[PDB]
C-alpha cells in the first residue's frame, strides 16, 4: 500500500530489494515528509530480520548526560543511582534492527561515542569492565544536509563513512511529479473509506493544482491536504476551489 | 452559550463540526483572548471522545530537566532513584484528548522529544526498555506567530506538519466586528443575572464605542469591560460615558 | 480608620464597595506607599470571603527552583522531595483570598506557570497526576509600571488580561492633595495618643509645607514624618521649623 | 562612657533619648568608624527592650542560598536533609531587637525577601504553611551611601521607606572637631589605666595635630592611634613627634 | 587477507614485522579509513602478546569527570558512590595491549593525567594510597594532524615523545594508487562470495575510474563502493557506468 | 637566634617588646621573605599568651564554600556530613593567638564574614542559634600592598581599621643593608655546623657582593644562597666567585 | 648506567653528590626529555633517605576539588567525608621523599594551598582540627619556564623561594654535544643486547648527523631514534642513511 511511481522512487524501491540479503548500514536522507521512515521500515520488512525487533530511537533528543547509559546500559555499581545492571538500546536490538533517527542532529560529543560500535558491534557498559558484543543492523535517517555537515565539521567524517555504506537520498515531492497524483488518489481512497464519504476523485483543474504546488512538507503535507479535502468535501469530486482554500 | 456570528467564526464552527468524525491533530492559533481554548474544548465535546478525559497542559512551562519524565513517565530503577514507575501525561490521556497549550513557546530541545510520539503514539519511559503505545488525540494552541517561527527556525518544520493536519486560525476581535455586539450582549446578560443588577442593554452611543475599540485583549478584554460596566452600572442601560472611562 | 478624601480616592472606595458581591481578580497598581496593601485588605474585608483566610505572598521573591512546589505543592514520591505530599499556597487559600504581591517583578518563566490556574482554578502538584481544583479569589499588586512591562514584553499579555479584570490604579500622594492634611491629622492623633504627647495640630505654615512636599514615599513617607514630628515635638502644635528639618 | 560633645552628636544623643518610648525602625548611616554600632546599642539600652536580646547580624554576608532559612527558619520536611524545624533569626529576636548590619550591601534578591516582614512581622518558614508572627524592633546600619543606592536602583525604594522611619546620619570625625580632643582624652585615660602607664595628656602641639588630621577611619582610627601612643609613650605627656610618626 | 602492495605499505608492513620483538609505544596516524586500526591489530597479532588481551578504547570520548576512574580505577572509600574497589582499563590490560584510539582528540587536561603512566607503568587509583604497577604495551592512533597539534600547543610535547617511539604514518589511498585495484579486487571477491553473486572483475574503463577518484574516505570508502557495486551488479563484470553512479 | 641590626629592625623589635602587655590586633606587611612570620611568632612568644596555642592559617586558601564552617564551625543539624557539632578555628584558638596569614588575598566575600568577629569575639556557628564568644588575639600578615588594596576597593576599609591597630611594615632586605652581613654570618655558622664543614667566613670581595645584590626573595633568598655556598664550599672562606655563580 | 660527560652535566652530578648530606628542597627545570626525573631519582638514591619511599605525583593533574583531600587527607566526619579518616600523600611520604612533578603547571589556587607545608611540615586534614606534622623531603620538576612564570605572576614568588633552595637547570641536549655520542653509544649497547642484534656502533657519517640534529625531544628523542635504528638495522654498523630516514 505504498506508492512508488516516479523514476527515482522506482530506483529506490529496487535498491531496497537488492539489499535484502545484506545487513550493512543504510543512511537515508531527504526533506521532511519525503518518506525516510517508510523506507527504513520497508528495508526492515524485506530484510533477513523482518521478524526481529525494529527499535526506533530519536538519537539526538537523548540528553547528553545519559547518552551512554541509554545506548550501552550501565553496570550495577559505582557509576550509579542503582542496584542492578540495565541493558541499553544496542542490546535491546541485538539480532534485530536499530534505527537511529535524526542522526544528523547528534552532537559531536555523542557522534564520537557511537563511532566504535557501528563497525565492531562491541562496547563497554557505563561502569563495566566486560566487553559486550551485539549483532545489530543499523539504519539511520535525517532531514539535515549531512554532506554539508561533514564539510563544515559539524558531523564526523569517520562516522559518515561508517553509516553511509548504502546511501538512499529521497527527493522532494516537487521533483517526483509522477508520484503526486497516484499519492493523492491513494489518500483519497483511504480517507473516503475511513470517514464514510462519497468522494471518488479530483477534477482536472484540481489535479493541475496538486502538480504545481511545491509541497514543502512533501508527502505528509499532501496527505494532510487530502485528509482535509475529504472531510470538508460535498460532491463525488474535489474541485480546484476546495483545494485552493486548503493550500 | 458560545457566540459565533461573524463569517469567519461561522466557518470555524463548521470546520469543527465537520471534523467530529476525525481524530487528527488540530493546530489552533491566534492572539490572546480570541478563543483558542474555547475552540479546543468545543472540538473535544463534539468529537468521538467527548466522554474521555481532556488533559490540558502548558507544555512550554514544564522545566527542561523533567520534560520526558512528565510526558512519558519513568521506570522504577536507576535513572533517578524513585522506587516505582510513574505514568506520564501521554498515558494519562490514553483513549482521550491531550491539549498541548503554548506549543509555540516550546524549546527546540523539547519539540524534538515530542516528534516521534505525535504520529506513532509510541515512546519509551525515561529509563525503560519497553515501547509503550497510546492512542491519544492531539490538540495544540499558541498565541505565537507559528508560521514565522518555522521560517526563523525557532520551531521545527517536521513538528509543524505533524501538528497542523487541521489548522484553525482564529482572527482578532477587531476583524470580527459582527461578533462584538452579540458578545457584549451575551456578557451583559450573564453578569446582570450573576450580580443581580437591572442592566438590560447598551445605548447606541455605547455600541459605537464597542465596535471601534481595537480589543487588544480580544474576547477576554471585552468580557472584562462588560463585567466592569455591569458592576458599576446604575441605569437599565450602559451609556458611552460608563464605557469610555473603562477603556 | 482609613482616610479617603480626594476625588480619586473616593471613586476607588466606591469601586471597592461595588465589587463586594464579586470574586473577580483585582489588579492594584501605584507607587510605593500609596496604599496598595490597604486597598487589597479592604477589598477582602468587604467581600464575601471576609471571614476566610487572606494569604499574602511576595510572589517574585520565591526562588525559581521551588516556585511550583510552593504554589502547587508536591506529591510524595516525586523527586527527592520527601516522604509525604505537601499543600501549596493555592490550596492553603482554597475558599479564601490569595494576594500576589510584587506581581510585576515576577519572572517570565514564573508568569507562565501561573497562567492556567488564574482562570481554571486547576493544576497538578509537582510530580502528581491528579488534577486539583481550588476556588481562590485572586488579588495582585505591584509598584512597577505594568502596562509598560506588557508593551516591552517583560510581562505576558495573556496573564495581564487574566489578572486585570478589575483595575485599581492608586495615584501618588502628590496628585491627591486633598488627602494630605486629613492624613497628617489622622497620624498626629494616632501617634500623640500612642506616645502620650500633647500635640494637637499643625500651624498654617506647617500645613503649607505638607501640601507642597512631593512625598516620593507617599503615604508611608508622610506617616514617618508625622511619627518623627510627634516624637520630637514640644508644643501643642507642630510648626514649619519642626517639619522642615524632617524632610 | 561614650563621648558626645559636638553639636551634631549632641542632637543625635537627644533623638536617641526622644525615641526611647518608640519601637519604630531606625536607619543608621555614616563612614566606617563613626559610631554606628555604638548608636545602635545605645538605642537598645535606652529603649523599652533594654532587657530583651540584641541580635546582631551582618545581613549581607549570609550566602544567598540560605538567606530564608537563616532569617525565617525552615519546617521539618522541607526538601529532605532535615528532621526537625529550626527557628530563624527573626524568631530568635522575638520580643527583642534585631540589628541588620551592612544593610546597604544586601543583594536586590535578598532585600525583596525582607520586604513584607519589616512592617507586618509575619512570614512563612522555608517549606512551611503556617504564617508566623513576631514582634521585633528593627535597627539597621550601613557605611554605604544609601540614598545614592536608591537613586541608582541598587537598593529598593520600598524597603528604604520601611527601614528609615527614624534616620540617624552620623557625620565623619573631621566634621565633628569638637569631639576629637575629648575622644583622644577619653582613650588616653582608658589605655593609660589598662596598660599601667604614666601618660596624662597631650602637648598643645599634639592636640593641633589631632584636630587637623582627616581621620579616614574616624573614631576607630583615633582610638587606634591613641592606643599606639600610650603603648610606645615615655613621658607623662604625648608630644607632636610621638603622634606624627603614628599617622 | 590484508592488502599491502604499494611501496609505502610494503615498508609499513616491514616495520611491523621488525618490531615484533619489541614492546615500545607505537603512534599510528593518517586520514579516516587508511587502515590505522588494521595496523594496530596487526602489530598486536605479530607481537609477543598476540595471545594476551587487546583492549580498545576511544580515549577522547570518556567524559572528563570519570577519566581517572575509568583508566586507573578507584578504591573503595571516599571519592565514592561505592562499596568496593574497581580496576581501571590499565589494569584490565596488564600483560596485554592497550589501544588508545583518537589520542589526538584528547583534552589537555586528560593528556596530563596519562603522562606518568606511559613510561613508568605506575599510578594511584582514584582515592587510593598504594602505587599500582602494570606492564602494558601501548598503541595509539589518530586521524588528526598530531605534529600540528603539538606546534599549536593543543597536544603536549612531552606526551608526544612518550607515545611516538615508533611512528607509522599511513598515507591516503590517493597516494597509494598501487593499492587501489588489488583492494578493489579483494573486496569484489569477498562480497561476490558473501552475497552469492557472479561478479568476477572490473572492465578496464571501471579500473581507470577507481584509480582517478580521490577516495576521501580512503580504504573504507573504497570497500563501501565495491560492496554497492556487487549488490547492484548484473553482469560478470562491473563497468564504468555502474561505478560512476556510485561515486 | 634572630638577627635585628639595622635601625628599622631595631625599632620593630622595640615595638614588639612594648606591646607584650597588650592583646590588640597586629597587621604585619612586607615583601616575601622579609620575616613576617618570624615577627608574628616573636610577638606571640613575648606576649601574655606565650604558653597558649598559636594557630596558623592561610586564610585566603580556604575554599569559599567552607569558609564559615572552617572559621566558625557548624552545629549538628545543618545537614551534610553531619551528625555532630564541630569547632571552627576561632574556638580552637580560644585563649590563644590566631594568625591569619595571606590576609590581603582574602576575597571580599570572605573579608565581610570576618568583620564582626574581630572586635566582638562573637559569632554564630554555621546553622546554629547560640552566639558563641571567644577571646582570641589576632595577628595578620600579607605580602600584598594592603593600603593600595584598600584604595582600590579590593580590601574593605572597615576590616583594615580593625586589623591594623598596631602596624608593622617590615622593609625589604635591600633597604636594611646593616642586616645583610650579620644575617649571612648567622647562616654560615648555622649551616657550617649542620653540614660539618670548615667554612668560617666570607672574603671582603664576597661581602661586597652580598651588600649590592637586591635580594628579591629577601631573607629567605639570602638564607638559600648561604646554604648553597656552604654545601658547595671548599675553603675556610667563601670568595666572590663561589657566590657570583650562585646569584 | 647514567651518562654525564659534558661539562654542565658533570657539574650537575657534582652538586647532586654535594647535597647528599642535606634535605633541602630541590627545584629541577629543563626542556622535555633532558633528564629531570633521572636527576630527581638520583638525588634520592644518593641521599640519607635512599631507603625510604619515593612518592611521585603529577601535582598539576590532580583535580582542584580534591587537591586538599589528596595532599593532606581528610578526617572522618567532615562533609560526608566517608566513614573514616584517610592519609594524604604528605603523610604517605613521611620520612621519605615527595616528588612534585609538573610543579610549574600548578594553578595559583593550588600553589597557595602548598605554601605553608613546604617549610613548616605542618597542615590540617580536610575537616580536621589537629595539626599534623611530617618530615618530608621535597623535590620538584617542571619543563615550564618557571622564572618567567614568576615574573608574569603565573607562579607565586613566595612558593618559588621555598622550593628553589637548590636549583638544578638541566640544559637541552643541543647545548651538551659532548653527551650525544656517549648517550647514543649507551643506547645502542642496551638495545642491541635487548633485541639480540649485531649492531656495534655508528659510522663517522652517522655520528655527524647525531651531533647536528637539534633533539627537540632531547635525551628521550635520542633514545627513541637509537631504539628504531637498532630494530631496523642490518649491518654491524648504523650508517647516515639509516638515521636520516629516522629523523
Ligand atoms: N511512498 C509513500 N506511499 C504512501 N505513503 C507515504 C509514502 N511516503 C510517505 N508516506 C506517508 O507520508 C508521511 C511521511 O512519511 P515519513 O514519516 O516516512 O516521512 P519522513 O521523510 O521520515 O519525514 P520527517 O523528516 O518529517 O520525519 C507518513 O504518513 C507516510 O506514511
Ligand atoms: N465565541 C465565544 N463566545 C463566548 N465567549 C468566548 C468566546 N470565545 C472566547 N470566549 C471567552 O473569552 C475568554 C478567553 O477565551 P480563551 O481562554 O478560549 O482564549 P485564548 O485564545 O485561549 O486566549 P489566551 O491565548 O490568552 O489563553 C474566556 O472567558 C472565554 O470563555
Ligand atoms: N488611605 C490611607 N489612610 C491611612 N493610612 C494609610 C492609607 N494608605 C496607606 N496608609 C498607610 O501607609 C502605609 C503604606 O500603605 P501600604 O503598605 O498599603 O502601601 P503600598 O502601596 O502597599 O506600598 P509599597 O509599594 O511600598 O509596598 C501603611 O502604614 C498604611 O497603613
Ligand atoms: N561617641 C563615641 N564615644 C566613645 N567611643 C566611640 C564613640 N563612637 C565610636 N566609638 C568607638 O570607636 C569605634 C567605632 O566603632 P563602631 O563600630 O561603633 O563604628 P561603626 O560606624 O559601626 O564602624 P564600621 O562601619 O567600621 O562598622 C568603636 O571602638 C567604638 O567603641
Ligand atoms: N590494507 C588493507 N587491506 C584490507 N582492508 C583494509 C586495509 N586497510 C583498511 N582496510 C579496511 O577498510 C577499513 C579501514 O578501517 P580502519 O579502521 O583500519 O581505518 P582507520 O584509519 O582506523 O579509520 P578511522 O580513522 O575512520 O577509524 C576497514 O574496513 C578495514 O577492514
Ligand atoms: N630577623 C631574622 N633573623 C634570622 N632569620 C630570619 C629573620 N627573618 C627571617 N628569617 C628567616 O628567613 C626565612 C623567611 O622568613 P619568614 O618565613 O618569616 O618570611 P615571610 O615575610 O613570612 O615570607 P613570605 O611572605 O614568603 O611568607 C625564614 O627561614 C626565617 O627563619
Ligand atoms: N643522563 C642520562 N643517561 C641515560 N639516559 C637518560 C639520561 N637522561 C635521561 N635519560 C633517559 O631519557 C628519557 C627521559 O628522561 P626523563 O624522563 O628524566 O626526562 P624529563 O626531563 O623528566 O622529561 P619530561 O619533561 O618529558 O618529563 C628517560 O628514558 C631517561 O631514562
Ligand atoms: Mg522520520
Ligand atoms: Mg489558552
Ligand atoms: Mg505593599
Ligand atoms: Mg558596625
Ligand atoms: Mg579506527
Ligand atoms: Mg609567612
Ligand atoms: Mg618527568
Amino acid at each position: 500500500e505504498y506508492v512508488f511511481e516516479s523514476p527515482k522512487m522506482k530506483e529506490i524501491l529496487e535498491k531496497i530489494k537488492k539489499i535484502s540479503c545484506a545487513e550493512c548500514p543504510v543512511l537515508i536522507t531527504g526533506e521532511s515528509g519525503v518518506g525516510k521512515e517508510v523506507v527504513a521500515r520497508l528495508i526492515h520488512k524485506l530484510s533477513d530480520r523482518s521478524k526481529e525487533p525494529f527499535v526506533a530511537l530519536n538519537v539526538a533528543s537523548i540528553p547528553r548526560d545519559i547518552f551512554e547509559a541509554e545506548l550501552f546500559g550501565y553496570e550495577k555499581g559505582a557509576f550509579t543511582g542503582a542496584v542492578s545492571s540495565k541493558e541499553g538500546f544496542f542490546e535491546l536490538a541485538d539480532g534485530g534492527t536499530l534505527f537511529l533517527d535524526a542522526i544528523g542532529e547528534l552532537s559531536l560529543e555523542a557522534q564520537a561515542k557511537l563511532l566504535r560500535v557501528i563497525e565492531s558491534g562491541k562496547f563497554y557498559r557505563l561502569g563495566g569492565r566486560k566487553e559486550i558484543e551485539v549483532n545489530v543492523r543499523i539504519l539511520a535517517a535525517t532531514n539535515r544536509n549531512i554532506k554539508e555537515l561533514v564539510k563544515e565539521g559539524k558531523f564526523r567524517e569517520d562516522l559518515y563513512y561508517r553509516l553511509g555504506v548504502i546511501e538512499i537520498e529521497i527527493p522532494p515531492l516537487r521533483e517526483r511529479k509522477e508520484d503526486i497524483i497516484p499519492l493523492a488518489n491513494h489518500f483519497l481512497k483511504k480517507f473516503s473509506r475511513k470517514y464514510a464519504k462519497e468522494v471518488e476523485g479530483f477534477t482536472k483543474s484540481a489535479q493541475e493544482l496538486l502538480l504545481s504546488y511545491p509541497w514543502y512538507g512533501n508527502v505528509r503535507e499532501l496527505k494532510n491536504v487530502i485528509e482535509r479535502a475529504v472531510l470538508f468535501s460535498e460532491g463525488k469530486f474535489i474541485d480546484r476551489g476546495e483545494l485552493s482554500c486548503l493550500v
